[PDB]
């Protein structure tokens, strides 16, 4: 659960994402699993535009918001899945933080805006796929 709203456009994990967002379908990425589609409603959500490696996320599987380090947006392997095959997951940055399959979707901010969402996790890790590149969203 969870997702960004950004003007006209709702933001989701792609293994994640509804037959509504498939239909209003505007880009999707299995390999940063993303998904974007497009909404009736103006979202108002704020993205950060910045290389920030310092932020807050919020962790569904403990009701809490984390303070988090985390590293530059790169390629890491990701064990297979009922959603996937084992690959690598480009735009994946990881911090020391608990997380479970449910957090997915949970948003990581920083003071300049939303950095991205849970992603991959697990052994203490916690995995974040980045938006701050896709600047189509604010336009
Ligand atoms: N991006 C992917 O390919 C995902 C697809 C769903 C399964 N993936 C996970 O990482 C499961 C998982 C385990 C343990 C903690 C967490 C936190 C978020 O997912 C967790 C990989
Ligand atoms: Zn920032």
């Amino acid at each position: 659960s969870g997702a960004i709203y950004v003007g006209n456009y709702r933001v989701v994990n792609r293994h994640l994402a509804t037959h509504n967002d498939w239909a209003n379908l505007v880009w999707e990425d299995s390999s940063r699993d993303l998904l974007v589609s497009s909404t009736t409603a103006q979202g108002c959500d704020t993205i950060a535009r910045c290389d920030c490696q310092t932020g807050v996320y919020y962790c569904s599987s403990r009701r809490k918001h984390y303070p988090v380090s985390f590293s530059k947006p790169s390629l890491i392997f990701v064990e297979a899945s009922e959603y996937y095959p084992a690959r690598y997951q480009s735009h994946l940055m990881l911090a020391v933080g608990h997380s479970e399959p449910g957090d997915c979707g949970g948003i990581l901010r920083c003071q300049h805006g939303v950095v991205g969402i849970v992603s991959t996790g697990g052994n203490g890790l916690v995995g974040f796929a980045d938006v701050r590149d896709l600047l189509w969203l604010d336009e």
